[PDB]
């Protein structure tokens, strides 16, 4: 744009945070279908990072005003730096600001000893509404490439178009019972939840990370859980969650539904999503629009989401780039 100033984005800097919040609100008017940014969520996203991860947040100023933002997430101990945000004011695009942000990105990755920069790019579905080809044309132009892994299929359910609960919730299969819980997971279900990511000399462990819950709460996010228990063995046969921001009463996020491998074949995923949705709507009556995302190779949950009225809208494509030389 001319002289660009890079200044860190710190949450105590009300003037700079305010501008960043505004940049986002304005870019979201013309970006991908999305819930508007919730300021509580966003500002807490500067203070409360996900587990074992550092943040390195920046804005870029032109003539003293923010005209873009770059956010990196650095997983502790990993050779990667993830671009959680690279955004240029809709009024100042095609002027080299994104390029400059990306160059600053590679420099920050390098300062943090990261070899690789990774990114999620919004693209079109073969089926779906044609999407802005800018991001992908930008990412190619910065020298990134698409990773050879399953992209995400990002889906929407609009309850004003289709009511999945019009025929109530299906019966719980014999041998099972439904349990529900709010934002914090009872101790009882924490380890069982973590073992649902499913010899003997090993080295790595899975565990429930309370910091996820605390990050959420700090971001003003509320959550809703339904679990299925297998009575004879007490294993947690399945579970699922919705996440809801302070802002945007009409929007909600459906998270993963996972069914334990020894409990497939009983329609737990359908029962779980419908019971959990009902549980959301009776606490969040104004919820109308629900989003979710599956890896495009997860056919089973895709088949479940579709039966429920979820419609694939856009594609979440993983890209990667070299950080170096210098
Ligand atoms: C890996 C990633 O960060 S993907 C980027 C994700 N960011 C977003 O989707 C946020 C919303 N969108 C944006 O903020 C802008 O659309 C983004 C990121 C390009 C920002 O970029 P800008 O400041 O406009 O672009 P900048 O001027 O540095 O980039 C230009 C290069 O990328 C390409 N490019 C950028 N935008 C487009 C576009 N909309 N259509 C086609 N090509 C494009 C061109 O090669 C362009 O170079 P130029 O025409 O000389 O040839």
């Amino acid at each position: 744009a001319g002289e660009l100033e890079f200044v860190p984005l710190a949450a105590n800097d009300d003037e700079t945070v305010g501008q960043w919040l505004d940049l986002m609100a304005l870019a979201a008017e013309t970006g991908p279908r999305a819930a508007p940014p919730c300021n509580v969520d966003m500002v807490g996203s500067l203070r409360f990072a996900p587990p074992a991860t550092a943040l390195d947040d920046w804005v870029v100023r032109s003539g003293g005003r923010v005209v873009g933002a770059l956010r990196l997430a650095l997983p502790d101990g990993a050779p990667t730096a993830r671009v959680d945000q690279l955004l240029v004011h809709p009024g100042r695009r095609r002027r080299g600001i994104g390029r400059a942000l990306w160059a600053h990105a590679r420099e920050l990755a390098r300062k943090h000893d990261r070899t690789t920069l990774t990114a999620t790019v919004v693209e079109s579905l073969p089926s779906g509404p044609a999407q802005d080809p800018g991001p992908a044309a930008f990412a190619a132009a910065m020298g990134a490439h698409r990773s050879d892994i399953p992209a995400g299929t990002h889906q929407w359910l609009d309850l004003d178009r289709h009511d999945p609960l019009a025929d109530g919730v299906p019966a719980v299969p014999a041998g099972y019972s439904l349990v529900t819980w709010g934002t914090i997971t009872p101790d009882e279900y924490a380890v069982p939840v973590s073992e649902l990511e499913l010899r003997a000399a090993q080295e790595v462990r899975t565990s429930y990370a309370r910091q996820f819950e605390t990050m959420r709460v700090g971001r003003g996010r509320r959550a809703y859980h339904t679990g299925a228990v297998h009575d004879a063995t007490g294993a947690l046969a399945g579970y699922t969650s919705v996440s809801k921001t302070t802002g945007n009463p009409a929007y909600a996020l459906q998270g993963m539904t996972v069914v334990h491998r020894e409990h497939r074949g009983h329609a737990l995923g359908t029962l779980l999503k419908l019971a959990n949705l009902e549980y959301v709507l009776r606490h969040e009556p104004e919820v109308r629009l629900v989003e979710t995302a599956n890896a495009e190779d997860n056919h089973p949950m895709i088949a479940v989401n579709a039966a429920l009225g979820f419609e694939p809208y856009d594609r979440w494509v993983f890209w990667t780039a070299e950080a170096g030389p210098s």
